[PDB]
């Protein structure tokens, strides 16, 4: 997989945001990851932490999967980077997002993932709490 690049237009929540991918706007959603909805416990908590990472991040960058790359809704499909460090992994190593919706054939950091989601289990994180 390559990274490429983008720029925030807007957070939206903790697995969705609005970018500007080839000069276009999309918004994407997280790869592999599902965060509580905005109303949902924890929601909030993963909303900020998405807003927090992507707003202050110097480089934002999108990296595909080897399969679809859009979901039935138009929202792009993607792993996403803030200064080199994946927002899904960081999500889901906090606690703030399970290891979710892993379709065959974009699923390449589903391990890294799952890895991700066991640490945050054992320290009781958030959603494990
Ligand atoms: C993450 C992801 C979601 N989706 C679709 C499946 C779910 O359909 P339904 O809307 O029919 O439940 C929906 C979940 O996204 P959200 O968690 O953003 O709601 O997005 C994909 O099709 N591919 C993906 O990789
Ligand atoms: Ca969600």
């Amino acid at each position: 997989l390559h990274k490429e690049p983008a720029t925030l237009i807007k957070a939206i929540d903790g697995d969705t945001t609005k970018l500007m991918y080839k000069g276009q706007p999309m918004t994407f959603r997280l790869l592999l990851v599902d965060t509580p909805e905005f109303n949902e416990k924890y929601g909030p908590e993963a909303s900020a932490f998405t807003k927090k990472m992507t707003e202050n991040a110097k480089k934002i960058e999108v990296e595909f999967d080897k399969g679809q790359r859009t979901d039935k809704y138009g929202r792009g499909l993607a792993y996403i980077y803030a200064d080199g460090k994946m927002v899904n992994e960081a999500l889901v190593r906090q606690g703030l997002a399970k290891v979710a919706y892993v379709y065959k054939g974009n699923n390449t950091h589903e391990q890294l993932l799952r890895k991700a989601e066991a640490q945050a289990k054992k320290e009781k994180l958030n959603i494990w709490s």
